Protein backbone atom coordinates (compact mmCIF):
# COMPACT_ATOMS: atom_id res chain seq x y z
CA UNK A 1 0.00 0.00 0.00
CA UNK A 2 1.41 3.12 1.31
CA UNK A 3 4.51 1.63 2.02
CA UNK A 4 5.06 -0.12 -1.00
CA UNK A 5 4.53 3.42 -3.12
CA UNK A 6 6.93 5.36 0.02
CA UNK A 7 9.58 2.68 -0.94
CA UNK A 8 9.51 2.69 -4.93
CA UNK A 9 9.31 6.81 -4.60
CA UNK A 10 12.76 6.30 -2.39
CA UNK A 11 14.36 4.13 -5.01
CA UNK A 12 13.47 6.94 -7.80
CA UNK A 13 14.42 9.79 -5.51
CA UNK A 14 17.82 8.39 -5.17
CA UNK A 15 18.21 8.49 -8.70
CA UNK A 16 16.56 11.97 -9.90
CA UNK A 17 18.82 13.03 -7.01
CA UNK A 18 22.00 11.76 -9.02
CA UNK A 19 20.55 13.69 -12.04
CA UNK A 20 20.05 16.61 -10.15
CA UNK A 21 23.94 16.68 -8.87
CA UNK A 22 24.97 15.79 -12.39
CA UNK A 23 22.91 18.76 -13.52
CA UNK A 24 24.62 20.71 -11.21
CA UNK A 25 28.20 19.54 -12.24
CA UNK A 26 27.60 21.01 -15.39
CA UNK A 27 26.00 24.30 -14.47
CA UNK A 28 29.04 25.05 -12.13
CA UNK A 29 31.59 24.01 -14.81
CA UNK A 30 30.17 26.29 -16.72
CA UNK A 31 30.47 29.26 -14.23
CA UNK A 32 33.64 28.80 -13.37
CA UNK A 33 34.50 28.65 -16.67
CA UNK A 34 33.64 32.22 -17.65
CA UNK A 35 34.65 33.31 -14.05
CA UNK A 36 38.27 32.02 -15.53
CA UNK A 37 37.42 33.61 -19.16
CA UNK A 38 36.59 37.43 -17.19
CA UNK A 39 40.58 36.64 -16.16
CA UNK A 40 41.93 35.57 -19.27
CA UNK A 41 40.44 39.06 -20.62
CA UNK A 42 42.14 41.17 -18.30
CA UNK A 43 45.47 39.75 -18.14
CA UNK A 44 45.38 40.52 -21.78
CA UNK A 45 43.73 44.22 -20.90
CA UNK A 46 46.79 44.34 -18.38
CA UNK A 47 49.93 43.31 -20.21
CA UNK A 48 50.27 46.60 -21.88
CA UNK A 49 49.99 48.63 -18.74
CA UNK A 50 52.57 46.34 -17.03
CA UNK A 51 55.04 46.73 -20.17
CA UNK A 52 54.62 50.69 -19.79
CA UNK A 53 55.30 50.18 -15.74
CA UNK A 54 58.49 48.29 -16.92
CA UNK A 55 59.57 50.96 -18.81
CA UNK A 56 59.24 53.38 -16.25
CA UNK A 57 60.52 51.18 -13.94
CA UNK A 58 63.70 51.83 -16.25
CA UNK A 59 64.30 55.16 -14.43
CA UNK A 60 64.73 54.19 -11.04
CA UNK A 61 67.98 52.56 -10.93
CA UNK A 62 67.08 49.92 -7.65
CA UNK A 63 63.69 50.29 -7.73
CA UNK A 64 62.90 46.29 -7.59
CA UNK A 65 65.14 46.02 -5.24
CA UNK A 66 63.82 48.67 -3.22
CA UNK A 67 60.54 47.77 -3.09
CA UNK A 68 61.21 44.28 -2.55
CA UNK A 69 63.35 45.12 0.79
CA UNK A 70 60.45 47.64 2.38
CA UNK A 71 58.02 44.40 1.93
CA UNK A 72 57.94 43.59 5.37
CA UNK A 73 57.62 39.80 4.85
CA UNK A 74 60.15 39.71 1.93
CA UNK A 75 62.98 42.30 3.09
CA UNK A 76 64.25 40.44 6.14
CA UNK A 77 64.81 37.41 3.25
CA UNK A 78 67.91 39.26 1.65
CA UNK A 79 71.40 37.81 3.59
CA UNK A 80 73.62 41.25 3.40
CA UNK A 81 75.52 39.43 -0.24
CA UNK A 82 71.80 38.45 -1.36
CA UNK A 83 71.51 42.85 -1.35
CA UNK A 84 74.88 43.03 -3.42
CA UNK A 85 73.16 40.92 -6.21
CA UNK A 86 69.93 42.03 -6.12
CA UNK A 87 71.83 45.33 -6.69
CA UNK A 88 71.70 44.14 -10.40
CA UNK A 89 68.04 42.68 -10.34
CA UNK A 90 66.09 45.40 -12.96
CA UNK A 91 63.47 43.78 -13.61
CA UNK A 92 60.46 41.64 -11.75
CA UNK A 93 57.90 39.39 -14.23
CA UNK A 94 55.02 37.52 -12.91
CA UNK A 95 52.76 36.15 -15.77
CA UNK A 96 49.58 33.30 -15.34
CA UNK A 97 49.33 30.67 -17.85
CA UNK A 98 47.20 31.89 -21.05
CA UNK A 99 44.16 29.79 -19.10
CA UNK A 100 45.22 31.12 -16.00
CA UNK A 101 44.08 28.55 -14.48
CA UNK A 102 47.25 26.18 -14.83
CA UNK A 103 49.77 28.32 -12.81
CA UNK A 104 51.72 31.29 -13.37
CA UNK A 105 56.13 31.84 -13.29
CA UNK A 106 58.13 34.39 -11.61
CA UNK A 107 61.11 35.90 -13.38
CA UNK A 108 63.97 38.20 -11.74
CA UNK A 109 65.46 39.86 -14.64
CA UNK A 110 69.48 40.39 -14.20
CA UNK A 111 71.80 43.04 -16.01
CA UNK A 112 75.04 41.70 -16.58
CA UNK A 113 76.95 40.96 -13.64
CA UNK A 114 79.66 38.79 -11.84
CA UNK A 115 77.61 36.54 -9.61
CA UNK A 116 76.12 34.34 -12.61
CA UNK A 117 75.82 34.35 -16.20
CA UNK A 118 71.60 34.30 -16.26
CA UNK A 119 70.16 36.79 -17.36
CA UNK A 120 66.69 35.91 -15.86
CA UNK A 121 65.79 33.25 -13.13
CA UNK A 122 62.14 31.87 -13.11
CA UNK A 123 59.97 29.76 -10.98
CA UNK A 124 57.49 28.03 -12.63
CA UNK A 125 54.45 26.94 -10.73
CA UNK A 126 52.44 24.45 -12.66
CA UNK A 127 48.98 22.53 -11.79
CA UNK A 128 46.02 21.42 -13.39
CA UNK A 129 43.24 17.03 -8.39
CA UNK A 130 45.15 19.74 -6.07
CA UNK A 131 48.79 19.13 -6.87
CA UNK A 132 51.35 21.34 -8.20
CA UNK A 133 54.67 21.06 -9.17
CA UNK A 134 57.50 23.43 -9.29
CA UNK A 135 60.40 24.55 -11.67
CA UNK A 136 63.63 26.82 -11.18
CA UNK A 137 66.51 27.83 -13.40
CA UNK A 138 69.64 26.42 -12.31
CA UNK A 139 71.87 28.84 -11.61
CA UNK A 140 74.66 29.21 -13.72
CA UNK A 141 77.33 30.25 -11.28
CA UNK A 142 80.19 32.29 -12.03
CA UNK A 143 84.13 30.74 -10.89
CA UNK A 144 84.64 33.14 -8.50
CA UNK A 145 70.62 32.69 0.61
CA UNK A 146 67.29 33.80 -0.75
CA UNK A 147 68.43 32.04 -3.68
CA UNK A 148 67.67 28.96 -2.57
CA UNK A 149 64.12 29.77 -3.76
CA UNK A 150 65.02 28.05 -7.07
CA UNK A 151 64.73 25.07 -6.64
CA UNK A 152 52.58 25.94 -0.22
CA UNK A 153 54.93 28.71 -1.36
CA UNK A 154 54.37 31.84 0.75
CA UNK A 155 56.89 33.72 -0.93
CA UNK A 156 55.38 33.09 -4.66
CA UNK A 157 51.86 34.15 -3.12
CA UNK A 158 53.41 37.55 -1.37
CA UNK A 159 54.99 38.17 -4.46
CA UNK A 160 52.41 37.58 -6.80
CA UNK A 161 49.39 39.14 -4.95
CA UNK A 162 51.58 41.78 -3.40
CA UNK A 163 54.68 43.22 -4.35
CA UNK A 164 53.74 42.70 -8.22
CA UNK A 165 50.26 43.67 -7.77
CA UNK A 166 51.31 47.44 -6.36
CA UNK A 167 55.78 47.68 -5.73
CA UNK A 168 54.75 51.09 -5.21
CA UNK A 169 53.25 51.51 -1.70
CA UNK A 170 55.83 49.64 -0.87
CA UNK A 171 58.44 51.74 -2.47
CA UNK A 172 57.00 55.17 -1.39
CA UNK B 1 62.00 70.69 0.51
CA UNK B 2 61.64 67.08 -0.30
CA UNK B 3 60.72 66.85 -3.84
CA UNK B 4 63.21 70.15 -4.48
CA UNK B 5 66.19 68.40 -4.21
CA UNK B 6 65.50 65.27 -6.03
CA UNK B 7 66.41 64.91 -9.26
CA UNK B 8 63.36 65.96 -11.75
CA UNK B 9 63.36 62.49 -13.79
CA UNK B 10 63.28 60.76 -10.86
CA UNK B 11 60.36 62.89 -9.31
CA UNK B 12 58.52 62.18 -12.57
CA UNK B 13 58.82 58.48 -12.57
CA UNK B 14 57.24 58.06 -9.23
CA UNK B 15 54.51 60.20 -10.93
CA UNK B 16 54.30 58.39 -13.42
CA UNK B 17 54.35 55.39 -11.58
CA UNK B 18 51.16 55.88 -9.13
CA UNK B 19 49.24 57.20 -12.53
CA UNK B 20 49.91 53.19 -13.83
CA UNK B 21 49.07 52.26 -10.39
CA UNK B 22 45.80 53.97 -10.28
CA UNK B 23 45.09 52.79 -14.33
CA UNK B 24 46.06 49.06 -13.04
CA UNK B 25 43.42 49.76 -9.99
CA UNK B 26 40.94 50.81 -12.00
CA UNK B 27 41.48 47.80 -14.51
CA UNK B 28 40.99 45.34 -11.68
CA UNK B 29 38.16 47.66 -10.22
CA UNK B 30 36.32 46.41 -13.79
CA UNK B 31 37.10 42.81 -13.16
CA UNK B 32 35.25 42.06 -10.19
CA UNK B 33 32.66 43.58 -11.56
CA UNK B 34 32.36 41.81 -14.46
CA UNK B 35 32.97 38.23 -12.32
CA UNK B 36 30.24 39.29 -10.00
CA UNK B 37 27.65 39.82 -12.78
CA UNK B 38 28.76 36.47 -13.45
CA UNK B 39 28.22 34.93 -9.97
CA UNK B 40 25.01 36.89 -10.23
CA UNK B 41 23.61 35.19 -13.32
CA UNK B 42 24.41 31.62 -12.49
CA UNK B 43 22.73 32.65 -8.85
CA UNK B 44 20.17 32.94 -10.54
CA UNK B 45 20.28 29.76 -13.07
CA UNK B 46 21.07 27.43 -10.27
CA UNK B 47 18.39 28.21 -7.84
CA UNK B 48 15.61 26.65 -9.65
CA UNK B 49 17.83 23.60 -9.62
CA UNK B 50 18.62 23.82 -5.68
CA UNK B 51 14.85 23.71 -5.60
CA UNK B 52 14.42 20.68 -7.06
CA UNK B 53 16.76 19.17 -5.23
CA UNK B 54 15.42 20.47 -1.97
CA UNK B 55 11.80 18.68 -3.16
CA UNK B 56 13.39 15.50 -4.39
CA UNK B 57 15.32 15.27 -0.80
CA UNK B 58 11.96 15.35 0.91
CA UNK B 59 11.41 11.40 0.09
CA UNK B 60 14.65 10.54 1.11
CA UNK B 61 14.61 10.32 5.23
CA UNK B 62 17.20 11.77 7.17
CA UNK B 63 19.48 12.58 4.28
CA UNK B 64 21.12 16.21 5.27
CA UNK B 65 21.49 14.35 8.37
CA UNK B 66 23.53 10.96 7.08
CA UNK B 67 25.41 13.68 4.31
CA UNK B 68 26.78 15.84 7.52
CA UNK B 69 27.72 12.55 9.51
CA UNK B 70 29.32 10.89 7.08
CA UNK B 71 31.55 13.90 5.74
CA UNK B 72 35.36 13.37 6.14
CA UNK B 73 36.50 16.67 7.62
CA UNK B 74 32.82 17.72 9.13
CA UNK B 75 32.10 14.45 11.11
CA UNK B 76 35.49 15.22 12.56
CA UNK B 77 33.82 17.63 14.47
CA UNK B 78 30.79 16.32 16.25
CA UNK B 79 30.91 15.27 20.31
CA UNK B 80 28.98 12.17 20.41
CA UNK B 81 26.77 14.41 22.25
CA UNK B 82 26.71 16.54 19.23
CA UNK B 83 25.76 13.61 17.30
CA UNK B 84 22.67 12.92 19.35
CA UNK B 85 21.79 16.46 18.58
CA UNK B 86 22.18 15.89 14.57
CA UNK B 87 19.93 13.14 14.76
CA UNK B 88 17.39 15.80 14.71
CA UNK B 89 18.68 17.58 11.46
CA UNK B 90 15.76 17.75 9.12
CA UNK B 91 17.49 20.02 6.39
CA UNK B 92 20.53 22.34 5.34
CA UNK B 93 20.18 25.48 3.31
CA UNK B 94 23.05 27.58 2.14
CA UNK B 95 21.44 31.21 0.32
CA UNK B 96 23.81 33.96 -0.91
CA UNK B 97 22.59 37.37 -0.97
CA UNK B 98 20.48 38.79 -3.98
CA UNK B 99 23.61 40.50 -5.39
CA UNK B 100 26.43 37.75 -4.47
CA UNK B 101 28.89 40.19 -2.74
CA UNK B 102 26.63 41.22 0.34
CA UNK B 103 27.34 37.81 1.81
CA UNK B 104 25.76 34.69 2.72
CA UNK B 105 23.44 32.53 4.98
CA UNK B 106 24.27 28.82 6.15
CA UNK B 107 20.96 27.40 8.04
CA UNK B 108 20.69 23.95 10.02
CA UNK B 109 16.25 23.34 10.15
CA UNK B 110 16.11 20.58 13.25
CA UNK B 111 13.16 18.94 14.16
CA UNK B 112 11.48 19.48 17.54
CA UNK B 113 14.32 18.23 19.85
CA UNK B 114 15.07 17.88 23.62
CA UNK B 115 18.20 19.82 23.41
CA UNK B 116 17.00 23.16 22.50
CA UNK B 117 14.27 25.39 21.20
CA UNK B 118 15.30 26.55 17.85
CA UNK B 119 13.95 25.09 14.94
CA UNK B 120 16.56 26.81 12.71
CA UNK B 121 20.16 27.51 13.29
CA UNK B 122 21.78 30.31 11.45
CA UNK B 123 25.29 31.98 10.89
CA UNK B 124 24.79 34.69 8.69
CA UNK B 125 28.55 35.90 6.66
CA UNK B 126 27.67 39.89 5.99
CA UNK B 127 30.44 41.61 3.57
CA UNK B 128 30.57 45.21 4.48
CA UNK B 129 31.29 47.16 1.86
CA UNK B 130 34.27 48.91 3.68
CA UNK B 131 36.97 45.93 4.33
CA UNK B 132 35.96 43.91 7.55
CA UNK B 133 32.66 41.95 7.51
CA UNK B 134 30.52 40.84 10.39
CA UNK B 135 29.60 37.42 11.19
CA UNK B 136 26.17 36.68 12.70
CA UNK B 137 24.49 33.92 14.46
CA UNK B 138 21.83 32.32 16.24
CA UNK B 139 21.75 32.33 20.33
CA UNK B 140 20.96 28.98 21.19
CA UNK B 141 18.01 28.58 22.84
CA UNK B 142 19.17 25.17 25.15
CA UNK B 143 16.35 23.03 26.99
CA UNK B 144 31.96 21.15 20.23
CA UNK B 145 30.35 22.32 16.81
CA UNK B 146 27.74 24.34 18.09
CA UNK B 147 30.95 26.30 19.51
CA UNK B 148 30.56 27.64 15.78
CA UNK B 149 27.58 29.57 16.53
CA UNK B 150 29.70 32.82 17.59
CA UNK B 151 29.48 36.28 16.40
CA UNK B 152 33.48 36.18 16.61
CA UNK B 153 36.07 30.17 8.55
CA UNK B 154 36.82 26.81 7.73
CA UNK B 155 33.59 25.01 8.61
CA UNK B 156 31.59 27.73 6.88
CA UNK B 157 33.81 26.87 3.83
CA UNK B 158 33.53 23.43 3.96
CA UNK B 159 29.45 23.50 4.08
CA UNK B 160 29.36 26.18 1.48
CA UNK B 161 31.73 24.56 -1.34
CA UNK B 162 31.78 21.58 -0.65
CA UNK B 163 28.64 19.66 1.64
CA UNK B 164 26.20 22.05 0.53
CA UNK B 165 27.23 21.42 -3.56
CA UNK B 166 27.19 17.73 -3.52
CA UNK B 167 25.88 16.23 -0.75
CA UNK B 168 24.74 13.13 -2.48
CA UNK B 169 28.47 11.91 -2.71
CA UNK B 170 28.89 11.44 1.06
CA UNK B 171 25.06 9.90 1.52
CA UNK B 172 26.36 7.03 -0.40
CA UNK B 173 29.53 6.50 1.69
CA1 LIG C 1 18.94 16.27 -17.11
CA1 LIG D 1 30.20 33.65 -21.92
CA1 LIG E 1 69.63 67.16 -6.08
Amino acid sequence: SNLEQIDAELVLSIEKLQEIQDDLEKINEKASDEVLEVEQKYNVIRKPVYDKRNEVIQSIPGFWMTAFLSHPALGDLLTEEDQKIFKYLNSLEVEDAKDVKSGYSITFHFTSNPFFEDAKLTKTFTFLEGTTKITATPIKWKEGSFFTWFTHDEVADIIKEDLWSNPLTYFN
